[PDB]
């Protein structure tokens, strides 16, 4: 066996792997290094047997993951279940513990089950990704859009489940979930909110029932395994409009920041939240490292104006999207167009005035957000692993409250601090609504130890710094979980002595991912 | 002592109390039956001591709070916390079990803490009442609004309790909740989200932290006491235009759902989600009984026609309200009068062409929706309580998938069994979003015993009725949980099951408020 899970014998765990076979069926059972390797994390920060399954299993329903849940609270052994996969810049596939047994749900259990035009939401399993959703709206002919994240591959429910995000109205996958089916640790099947009563037609509709809401407990947790969730679908609206806006200076950031909130919080006109990104995401997108710089260090500042001049963007770029007649459309983009262009030297197009044209990369850049911001998955993004040989990602994803003048601090700060370590930094700043989040979506070598070092040196100092400053992380990396569950260091942690209350009440046993989000069971603590 | 909770010796309960009084002050601690009696239940439909708590506690703050809890663990006392004590219709001021110790928080923790203009949120106390709130945002010069429920003295801290709902396009309350202090069941402090990291100014921004997302644990259970909480608000439009919609036919309610749904299920041209309430409840905010029908006998359909002629509305009424721009209200008002008015002896009017004028209540009644769906709090739906001496409600309030032809036959059906039972039925039905509501809101003689009872039997055939029909309850009052709990029986009641195991988590002794929403802590089952 590659790895074995602690407290557990070769001749223990070859009697579970036996029962696994037995009742999920052997083909289903998987042990070969070469099968295992692939869910091993894409994107490591470290060097040895951190964070490697010991074999993978693919349930074909929910009755198989009940029953290997069972086995599994027999035997003694971790899980680790996830629907895609493909959580990379977080720990990929990869468990918090070597020898954990992953479930990889997506692998045959990848239905739509149900598109309600006239309700305006879709029933997905684990496996449906954002293209495969997007197909299957597309042949219902329902006029709904899907949300889907950066990458077209990412599950509907695997990212719902990590809090994660598009760019539509929709970008909040939590908020739109409604109605989950979970696996409990000791094998029980739990229905939330109205799936509880047999009959109704609300499981999908209503994220109510009498008593508490729970749904928000198998958010980045470690206390069931989803089988089924209902994702609820914005209505097609009659048009869609998207525009780019370029900054001529990197120290525009604070103003585009205080433009940007009073034009959000209302939801009007900027009806999705907009993406606010440095040239360097952009060029990653469409370039490669060394078409800017051949020197490995720190990128020049003129290395990144090359990259604005050759590309014809800006320093800062912000992204987003109009939605609705084009009566509505004309005059929200005439009142965004007006605020940005009070910056002096800014620059705005639409898709329309920057249409889609080969060898144009900025049209291809707006075209790439367009797509996504209109429910049309894509994976142009991807083409930021190609930016050097093994590019990779390792995210440092901080909350606070908008403030132009803050947000220039954590992008100086996070300059400094990447440089420091000779990461190159990809920025994006959001306000959400009346959240701001600053992304760091380090690019740096997957396959050097040392690169390795200084990602993970680098992201500890940012997770510090930022702690300093009241700049909160709410979703990390599978080495970076126990730092970052600390820092929510209030009431001598009580958030994680109620999580681990909670996780002790829902799992004795502690089968399931233990150390998910610092969240260890009572037999490891 | 008027009442003791089983378990508990009148020598123990005083003890108790002696600590109470030490540790809080004798002054905010009261056992006399004059002060204990005011938080018996306004609308009971039980006639001894079940739901009469033993005491009340006036609570100064949090640190308070904690002091009560611990002292009630050591004596194993339970508590019902709340915040304004006015859940009329779901048992008031009035605990799940006989003897149980009072905190009534909103006495004397009743401060609004904070009103951000630039990020639109307030932070409140318990004792933050919608009129209360309204005044600080007003006298504080920022341009956001409120979304009061029905009545002014409603709690927005205690409502949001509830999964109580308003009726601005902010209606759902629990959605802009954000940022939570609760002690919890062994007097321990924490902080929801943001607020567990020292230094973070987003604890009332960004609903998330690592890890699970659980202040939708609080909501309708007995996990926690509230002390301070963030609320989101509304950033104030441009203009606002309310419109009353009259239909002549009490058959019209299927065409009116069906219409509704696609006009809403989009956020336009329905901004908010418009209410559809039948003629009787209209009339009992604007007149008595008598002035219908003298006969103490349900109420005849000719009595329900004199209500319509003379008031001058619908046997069925929408209300609803536009917002923003008058070029983007003029549109929407367009949409919705074009789309309503097919339904043959349709009437439609805004605000302006129906503006307030004394004795014309039809315009009372446009205008006390129109001050609600504008963020300006009233207590014109009181009115009801005089409808006939002693009047009071007792909620039955189902939630279903959007169907004209079902809505119709709840009503029929609930028409016919409140006939039955000689109780008076005011109907309300609302499509949120994708799902709907029915409202049921019986007025019965809360004074008389046979009158609770029929109400109460009443109810419980309805309850019935519904699940039987795939209809669940979300909210109820204290003496239907037990019933409404076990509805949701999918897989032997899991639902219920998994609520026990949270709250054996996290109130090993079961001290606080047993019972609610059928959750029963381990030593009393
Ligand atoms: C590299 C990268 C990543 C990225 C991105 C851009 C780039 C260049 N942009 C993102 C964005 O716009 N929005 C976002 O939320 N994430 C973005 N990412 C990160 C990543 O690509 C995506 O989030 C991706 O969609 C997540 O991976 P996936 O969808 O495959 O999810 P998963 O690995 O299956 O699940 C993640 C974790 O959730 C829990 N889980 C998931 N499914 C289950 C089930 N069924 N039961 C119980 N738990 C489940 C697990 O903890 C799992 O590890
Ligand atoms: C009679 C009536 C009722 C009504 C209504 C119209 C009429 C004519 N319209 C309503 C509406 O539009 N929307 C709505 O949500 N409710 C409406 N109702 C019912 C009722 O009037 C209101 O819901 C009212 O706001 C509720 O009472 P209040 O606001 O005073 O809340 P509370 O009694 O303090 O708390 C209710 C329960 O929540 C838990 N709770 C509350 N505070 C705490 C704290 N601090 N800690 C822990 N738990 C707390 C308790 O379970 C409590 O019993
Ligand atoms: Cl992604
Ligand atoms: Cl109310």
């Amino acid at each position: 066996f590659r790895t074995l899970p602690d407290g557990v014998s070769a001749e223990q765990f070859a009697n579970a792997i036996s029962e696994f076979s037995e009742t999920i069926g052997s083909e289903y059972v998987r042990v070969d290094e070469a099968t295992v390797s692939e869910y091993d994390d894409k994107f490591p920060v470290t060097d040895g047997d951190e964070f490697k399954g010991s074999a993978v299993i693919w349930p074909g329903s929910t009755e198989d993951v009940q029953v290997i849940v069972r086995i599994a609270n027999k035997y003694g052994i971790p899980l680790h279940a996830f629907s895609g996969g493909r959580n990379l810049g977080y720990g990929g596939s990869s468990p918090m513990l070597t020898g954990t047994v992953l479930l990889h749900l997506g692998k045959r259990m990848n239905r739509v089950l149900e598109i309600n035009e006239k309700l305006a939401y879709a029933v997905v399993e684990p496996g449906v990704d954002y293209k495969t959703l997007y197909e299957a709206v597309r042949d219902s002919g329902a006029k709904l859009m899907i949300d889907p994240a950066e990458l077209d591959w990412g599950s509907v429910m695997g990212n719902t489940m990590e809090h994660g995000v598009g760019y539509t109205p929709y970008a909040d996958h939590s908020m739109w979930r409604c109605g989950m089916e979970v696996v409990l640790a000791d094998g029980e099947v739990l229905r939330t909110g109205m799936g509880g009563l047999p009959g109704s037609e609300a499981w999908h509709l209503y994220p109510g029932q009498l008593g508490p809401s729970i749904e928000g407990l198998f958010e980045q947790s470690n206390f069931g395994i989803c089988t089924r969730m209902g994702m609820q679908l914005m209505p097609t609206p009659p048009e869609m409009l998207s525009f780019a806006i370029y900054f001529e200076n990197e120290d525009d950031l604070p103003a585009i920041m205080e433009t940007t909130l009073p034009l959000r919080i209302g939801m009007a006109p900027l009806q999705a939240a907009p993406i606010v990104r440095n040239v360097t995401f952009d060029a990653a997108c469409v370039s490669k490292r060394e078409e800017w710089q051949t020197e490995p260090g720190p990128l020049t500042d003129e290395a990144k104006q090359r990259m604005v001049d050759e590309l014809g963007i800006g320093h800062w770029i912000v992204y987003g999207t109009c939605y609705g007649p084009r009566w509505q459309i004309d005059k929200y983009i005439e009142m965004i167009r007006d605020a940005y262009l009070q910056i002096p030297g800014a620059r705005f197009e639409t898709n329309e005035t920057l249409p889609l044209r080969e060898g144009d990369r900025a049209s291809e850049l707006l075209n790439a957000r367009h797509e996504l911001n209109t429910g049309v998955p894509n994976r142009h993004s991807a083409a930021v692993f190609d930016w050097f040989p093994n590019a990779g990602h390792f995210f440092y994803a901080p909350v606070s409250a908008p403030s132009g003048e803050d947000a220039a601090k954590q992008y100086e700060d996070t300059k400094r601090i990447s440089d420091d370590h000779g990461i190159d930094y990809l920025a994006q700043f959001i306000i959400g609504l009346r959240e701001m989040h600053h992304i760091c979506l380090p690019l740096y070598d997957t396959a050097d130890p040392a690169s390795r070092k200084e990602t993970l040196d680098m992201t500890r100092e940012l997770i510090r710094a930022g702690a300093e400053e009241g700049y909160g992380i709410y979703r990390a990396h599978n080495v970076l979980a126990d730092q970052v569950a600390e820092t929510y260091s209030f009431n001598n942690h009580i958030q994680r002595r109620s999580h681990e209350r909670i996780k002790d009440a829902l799992d004795p046993n502690g089968i399931l991912n233990p150390g998910k989000s610092g969240i260890w069971p009572e037999r490891l603590r």
